[PDB]
């Protein structure tokens, strides 16, 4: 689990939104993973814009942070699950690392601020949502 709060936006993946994000929703794209909902307390997170390729996770499952070189966002296939048909997700980086179900929502940061959230993983991989192209959270 996790988010990104910025503004009076918060940020989760798709498919751990709340009833409450639906019912306050902004944008949401499935074939990204992400929704933002709006918030009524303001948020105090920053997000990078940069085309960084290394940083650092939140790992839920070790409960501990990891540096990671990334690919840069692009389409990469994933696998059929309770939330979505198998399909190519789009914005998605890729590290080798640790991940597990249950690590969804942690944040990957960069000296610039918030990069993206864990969405996908497995094999010793991780896939993040990148986040740095939505220039409207800042505005
Ligand atoms: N973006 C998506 O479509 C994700 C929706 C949830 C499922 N998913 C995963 O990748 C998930 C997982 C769960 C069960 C078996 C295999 C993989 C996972 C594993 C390690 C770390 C983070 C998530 C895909
Ligand atoms: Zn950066």
């Amino acid at each position: 689990s996790g988010a990104i709060y910025v503004g009076n936006y918060r940020v989760v993946n798709r498919h751990l939104a709340t009833h409450n994000d639906w019912a306050n929703l902004v944008w949401e794209d499935s074939s990204r993973d992400l929704l933002v909902s709006s918030t009524t307390a303001q948020g105090c997170d920053t997000i990078a814009r940069c085309d960084c390729q290394t940083g650092v996770y939140y790992c839920s499952s070790r409960r501990k942070h990891y540096p990671v070189s990334f690919s840069k966002p692009s389409l990469i296939f994933v696998e059929a699950s309770e939330y979505y048909p198998a399909r190519y997700q789009s914005h998605l980086m890729l590290a080798v690392g640790h991940s597990e179900p249950g690590d969804c929502g942690g944040i990957l940061r960069c000296q610039h601020g918030v990069v993206g959230i864990v969405s996908t993983g497995g094999n010793g991989l991780v896939g993040f949502a990148d986040v740095r192209d939505l220039l409207w959270l800042d505005e």
